[PDB]
């Protein structure tokens, strides 16, 4: 009953809480990893700190959003979906294409660099 329902929207409630707090310190953790990973910044900051805080908290946020998600999926037999997607699922995509990027970046500077040597050697004088 009514009882039971209350208990079902609380909880659901929580999830939704918990994605909020994760896309926070997410969006923040990628901020700080784009100026901590700027090429620019050679020839342009304690905030080493406030990134390795963030990436701390990421991986403890989502070990406890995974349990309740859990637990609340099993009791009512639903996916937990956010935006068409497990959450669970949308957490670890959001980690691998970061790292791929992080990645692509520096191979597309190798490249670029083993290029311009190649070209400096065949054709300059």
């Amino acid at each position: 009953g009514a009882a039971a329902l209350k208990n079902y929207y609380e909880v659901h409630k929580e999830l939704f809480e918990g994605v909020q707090k994760w896309e926070e310190t997410w969006r923040l953790f990628l901020e700080f990893e784009r100026k901590a990973s700027d090429p620019n910044r050679f020839t342009n900051l304690k905030e080493e700190k406030q990134r390795a805080k963030l990436q701390k908290m990421l991986p403890k946020l989502e070990e406890e959003l995974k349990a309740r998600i859990e637990l609340w999926e099993q009791e009512h037999s639903k996916a937990f979906m956010v935006n068409g997607q497990k959450f669970m699922e949308y957490v670890a995509e959001q980690w691998e294409m970061h790292r791929l990027e992080k990645e692509r970046a520096k191979q597309e500077r190798q490249l670029k660099n083993k290029k311009q040597t190649e070209t400096e050697m065949l054709y300059g004088s």
